[PDB]
């Protein structure tokens, strides 16, 4: 319920609602509920004493706008902003004016005017900030449908959840605008007394998870209303795991949503909460290859196993609240480098890749423990991409790695004893478990993803075990034929031209998918949020080139990047893997410089 007042600084008048047909200013007041407001759609402004949404005559000049019923296809009551504190009515340049014409009423207006911009209530931010968020209920005889505001109880309008009929305070809404015809309702996922019985607890991992067995909402209507109480949905990564929510769902049989997904095309089976896939459970005869089953749903019925389905079924959703965090692995740039011959450093370990006589995995993992090693463990985005960068690894490779299941069917380990907390499979993979008994994983593709196969073929291996210049200057590594360094000096992307073209070289460029892949593992596991780089559109604004002007053959952008935003590139660390976000150029933070060898 984030209602809020609004007024115009040219006049310091909050506006106040006092009939359906007349809505003036008046003396501003945070506890007078007459001048609070709310948003209840993508466009429709709401008022909170009056439960009357804001709306025009008609689309013309000079109107009165006053409270209407709200209508969700009222043409006249969609607001928008425009450029950036205006407000006008969707489809028009018509404006949110008041003060001329000696006109206590707030009238629609034509002209640009300081009387035309609004901003909120002790902040400095348009209406378009807070905004309408679908909420969805919890329980009731609605199915979880979403919350309409607002909705008639009892012959009278409530403009939020609220605790009237009932005897135990327990915030409520009504899915429909006429509860008293329809009576169908839900419980708010909101704070209030009791709503944390909501959630079963676990003892012993303190997560909490929550059960919606009668709800019954697609796969990405129940991650919104998970994600809408400051979680997520389920993620199984132990046998513990499994094992306490068998329990819990022990009474059930209708399907439930889980977090599992294939939704990325360029990835395998993935967690919503990127939790690592390394547990399986599938039932018989799943995961299916049918094209259009991507998320997949947890069968209490069929012993809590799962099972992947459309994307667009109406099912219970199991919601996954805990604050466990795998690890850091961050490093305040510090490591030992001791390698030995043939072998290649990074963050505290030797990597060596093994092409020359191809073995079975057992075979594999044998030789790297007689060279003082071990099948190698990855851990991080960062030291996957190292791999694939600086190893020499190629992009038709298929190399053996220490993931396995060995010791428990459907339950991958490394090799080396180290938690797994980091997986990437390939596009349609882990697949075809049932059809062995030992599930060995190799690293295969351009990007260096993972796979999992039969133990018994002959193919490359990477080792990796403890610590115990080149060819250009002394504080600059080395990737293939260019040397890269990394300023420690917090500055703008103006201020970071200068320092790499004071060194003769320049803000680096990113030619090839391995030279991201190596500049993901160069930086990312430093504590710095962004790195800049050489892209950005200071030359043509709409469109991108680097510093150096060398042709832009290669794209790593985020994930809603770059489009409308404006600005300079710069990499993101740590979980996103070096992905180019845009930002203000004047934002201080740390770069790369980039110059050719020798």
């Amino acid at each position: 319920t984030r209602q809020f007042l609004i007024y115009n600084e040219d006049h310091k008048r909050c506006v106040d609602a006092v009939s359906p047909s007349a809505v003036q200013t008046a003396a501003c007041n945070q506890d007078a509920e007459s001048q609070k407001f709310r948003w209840v759609s993508e466009s429709q402004i709401m008022s909170v004493a009056f439960k009357l949404c804001l709306g025009v005559p008609s689309k013309t000049d000079w109107v009165a706008i006053t409270l209407y019923a709200c209508d969700s296809k009222s043409e006249f009551q969609k607001w928008e902003c425009k450029n950036d504190t205006l407000l006008g009515i969707k489809g028009e340049d018509l404006f949110f004016n008041y003060g001329n014409r000696q006109e206590k009423n707030i009238m629609l207006y034509k002209g640009s005017g300081l009387w035309s911009r609004w901003k909120i209530y002790g902040t400095t931010d348009n209406l378009c900030s807070r905004g309408y968020e679908a909420m969805y209920t919890l329980l009731g005889n609605a199915n979880g449908a979403t919350c309409a505001f607002p909705f008639k109880f009892e012959n009278k309008w409530y403009a939020d959840c609220t605790s009237a009929g009932r005897s135990d305070g327990w915030l409520w809404c009504g899915t429909t605008t006429d509860y008293d015809t329809d009576k169908l309702f839900g419980y708010c996922p909101l704070k209030f007394e009791g709503s944390e019985s909501l959630w079963n607890k676990d003892p012993l991992t303190s997560v909490s998870y929550q059960i919606n067995s009668k709800s019954a909402l697609t796969w990405h209507q129940a991650r919104k209303s998970c994600q809408q109480q400051n979680a997520e949905l389920l993620s199984i990564t132990e046998i513990h795991e499994q094992t306490y929510l068998t329990g819990l769902t022990s009474s059930l049989t209708s399907g439930l949503w889980i977090g599992l997904n294939s939704l990325s095309f360029n990835s395998g089976w993935q967690w919503s909460d990127r939790s690592p896939f390394r547990y399986l459970n599938w039932l018989p005869g799943s995961p299916s290859a049918e094209p259009g089953k991507s998320c997949v749903s947890l069968n209490p019925g069929k012993n809590a196993k799962w099972e992947n389905l459309e994307c667009v079924q109406k099912l219970g959703y199991i919601c996954k609240k805990g604050n466990t965090t795998l690890n850091s692995f961050v490093i305040p740039s510090d490591v030992p480098t001791h390698c030995p011959s043939q072998w290649w450093p990074y963050a505290g370990h030797c990597y060596k890749i093994h092409r020359d006589e191809k073995k079975i995995q057992r075979d594999a993992l044998t030789t790297c423990r007689k060279e003082g090693g071990d099948l190698t463990s990855i851990h991080t985005i960062e030291e996957l991409d190292f791999i694939i960068s600086q190893l020499g690894y190629e992009p038709n490779d298929e190399l053996w790695i220490g993931l396995n299941d060995i010791k428990i069917q459907m339950y991958f380990e490394w090799s080396d004893g180290t938690p797994v907390t980091f997986t990437k499979w390939l596009r349609g993979e882990p697949s075809h478990e049932n059809n062995r008994q030992e599930d060995c994983v190799v690293m295969k593709g351009k990007d260096g993803y993972w796979a999992d196969r039969g133990c018994e073929w002959p193919l490359g291996y990477i080792c990796k075990m403890k610590s115990r210049e080149k060819g250009c200057r002394k504080g600059w590594k080395k990737h293939h034929f260019y040397c890269y360094m990394i300023g420690h000096t917090l500055s703008t992307f103006a201020e970071a031209n200068q320092t790499c073209n004071n060194e003769n070289a320049y803000l680096t460029t990113i030619e090839d998918r391995y030279e991201q892949a190596f500049l993901t593992s160069f930086v990312g596991l430093r504590p710095e949020k962004y790195f800049w780089t050489g892209l950005s559109d200071i030359q043509t604004k709409g469109t991108f080139q680097w510093t150096i002007e060398e042709e832009v053959r290669f794209t790593h952008w985020n994930s809603d990047m770059p489009g409308r935003k404006p600005g300079c590139v710069a990499m993101r660390t740590g979980i996103a893997g070096g992905l180019w976000d845009v930002l203000k150029c004047d934002e201080k933070a740390k770069f790369v410089c980039k110059h050719w060898a020798h």
